[PDB]
């Protein structure tokens, strides 16, 4: 997948943040990060990633880039590290169902989520 530059402009929550995308404000929602007492955890993890970055990049998957609410669907990157696997390893996000054909990193997740549950990490106490 191609990973495209970006600039941080406002972190939302675990798996939403705003960003200056190709000369433009956009909202992004991490593709297969769902978020179930830990949506404050979540929302600061990913909010600590984004803002102390010193570089932000996005990837689109194969699928449809954006949902319904006109919302960039990708990989987030902060200083080369997927925001979305982070999370989910940390056990502060679950992997959520594959949405149209954006499956790319769906297993590398999901073995991230394993981890995250037999180390019975926060969301997963």
């Amino acid at each position: 997948l191609h990973k495209e530059p970006a600039t941080l402009i406002k972190a939302i929550d675990g798996n939403t943040v705003k960003l200056m995308y190709k000369g433009q404000p956009m909202v992004f929602r991490l593709l297969l990060v769902d978020i179930p007492k830990y949506g404050p955890e979540a929302a600061a993890f990913t909010k600590k990633m984004v803002e102390n970055a010193k570089k932000i990049e996005v990837a689109f998957d194969k699928g449809q880039r954006t949902d319904k609410y006109g919302r960039g669907l990708a990989y987030i990157y902060a200083d080369g590290k997927m925001v979305n696997e982070a999370l989910v390893r940390q056990g502060l996000a679950k992997v959520a169902y594959v949405y149209k054909g954006n499956n790319t990193h769906e297993q590398h997740l999901r073995k991230a989520e394993a981890q995250a549950k037999k180390e019975k990490l926060n969301i997963w106490s």
